[PDB]
Parts: structure tokens; C-alpha cells; sequence
């Protein structure tokens, strides 16, 4: 069984707690106490392969060490909240400041797809990670679009990096 350590980062409020919850129990939460960072736990056979994801739903104040063994970053932000958007660059350089690297794993997520009136457009994502050379996935927790994509792309996106 192979382990996946990953950090899904982001602005409050982008749904980086409803991502994860659609992935563990498959349904849309309302709420989620803001206050509460923890890792969780899926067990998926992705490619034949039974994997163990480790999924750290980050939240707490404005921490290397447990960023440091991240395999792979979950970078959210919603679609109508262009602040959370503009905020990625800064989330990005933070993470590669602590990899060392120019190549790490990272898959851009636009949260809230089934909202009316996006305030981000689908080109200024796709720009963005067109330029990171990462994979854009647009999500939504209320209905699941995407949700599967985010997580097993990254879990991708890091065997592509290293041999697990
Ligand atoms: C994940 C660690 C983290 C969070 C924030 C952060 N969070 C606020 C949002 C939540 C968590 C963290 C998610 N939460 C909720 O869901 C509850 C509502 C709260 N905010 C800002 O800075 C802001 C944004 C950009 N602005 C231009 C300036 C100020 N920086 C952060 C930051 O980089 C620190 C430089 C890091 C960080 C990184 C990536 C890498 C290594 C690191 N080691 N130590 C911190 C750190
Ligand atoms: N319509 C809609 N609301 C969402 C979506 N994802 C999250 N939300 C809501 O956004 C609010 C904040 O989400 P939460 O998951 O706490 O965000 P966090 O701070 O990133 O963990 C909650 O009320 C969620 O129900 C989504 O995809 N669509
Ligand atoms: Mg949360």
C-alpha cells in the first residue's frame, strides 16, 4: 500500500474543507468549522495501484516541517473570490522556497464552479497554470465536478516527480 502526502492550501473560505469532505464521504457540507486543520484519510486503488492518501486541509494562522514532506499541493482558490485567486502566486513561491524546487507537484484548483457570475474567468486559471506548468482542475463540492480529478491528478502529478 502506498502512501500520498498531500496539502490542499488556499484562502479561507475556497472550500478546501468541502473538497475534501466530497472525497472521503461523497457528499456537499454547508458549513465546516474554519478553526479545524487536520489530515485525513482515503484509501483509492488509482491505476491498480491501492494507495493511501494523506490529506493535510490546511486552516490556522497567517510549519516548513509539515510543508516540507508534502508530496504534493492542492492550490485553491474560488472562482468568485478573485482575491483568493491573486493570492496563489504567493502560495506558490512559499511552496517552492520550502521544495527547493522549480518542479513540484501542484495542481491549481478553481473551487465553486456551480456558482452564478464567476469573478476569475476560466483563461486567467488556465493562463496561471499554463505558466506554473501544472494542471488546472475546476471543482465544484456542491455538485462533485472535478473532485476526483483534483485528487487523483495530483496523486499523478507526483509519480511523475518521483518513484513511489
Ligand atoms: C499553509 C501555510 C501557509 C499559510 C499562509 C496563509 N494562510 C491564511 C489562510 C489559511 C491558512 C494559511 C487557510 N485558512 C482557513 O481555511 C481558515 C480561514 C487560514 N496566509 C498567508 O499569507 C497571506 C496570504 C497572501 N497575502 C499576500 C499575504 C498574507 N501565508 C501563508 C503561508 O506563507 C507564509 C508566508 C503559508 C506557508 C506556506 C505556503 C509554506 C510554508 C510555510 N511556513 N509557514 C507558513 C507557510
Ligand atoms: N456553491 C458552493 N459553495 C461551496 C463550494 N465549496 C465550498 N462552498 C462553501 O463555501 C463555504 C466555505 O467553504 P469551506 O469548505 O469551509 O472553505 P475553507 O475555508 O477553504 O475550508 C462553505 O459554506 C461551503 O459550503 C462549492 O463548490 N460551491
Ligand atoms: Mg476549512
Amino acid at each position: 500500500m502506498t502512501e500520498y502526502k498531500l496539502v490542499v492550501v488556499g484562502a479561507c473560505g475556497v472550500g478546501k474543507s468541502a473538497l475534501t469532505i466530497q472525497l472521503i464521504q461523497n457528499h456537499f457540507v454547508d458549513e465546516y468549522d474554519p478553526t479545524i486543520e487536520d489530515s485525513y484519510r482515503k484509501q483509492v486503488v488509482i491505476d491498480g495501484e491501492t494507495c493511501l492518501l494523506d490529506i493535510l486541509d490546511t486552516a490556522g494562522q497567517e510549519r516548513d516541517q509539515y510543508m516540507r514532506t508534502g508530496e504534493g499541493f492542492l492550490c485553491v482558490f474560488a472562482i468568485n473570490n478573485t482575491k483568493s485567486f491573486e493570492d496563489i502566486h504567493h502560495y506558490r513561491e512559499q511552496i517552492k522556497r520550502v521544495k527547493d524546487s522549480e518542479d513540484v507537484p501542484m495542481v491549481l484548483v478553481g473551487n465553486k464552479s456551480d456558482l452564478p457570475s464567476r469573478t476569475v474567468d476560466t483563461k486567467q486559471a488556465q493562463d496561471l497554470a499554463r505558466s506554473y506548468g501544472i494542471p488546472f482542475i475546476e471543482t465544484s463540492a456542491k455538485t462533485r465536478q472535478g473532485v476526483d480529478d483534483a485528487f487523483y491528478t495530483l496523486v499523478r502529478e507526483i509519480r511523475k516527480h518521483k518513484e513511489k
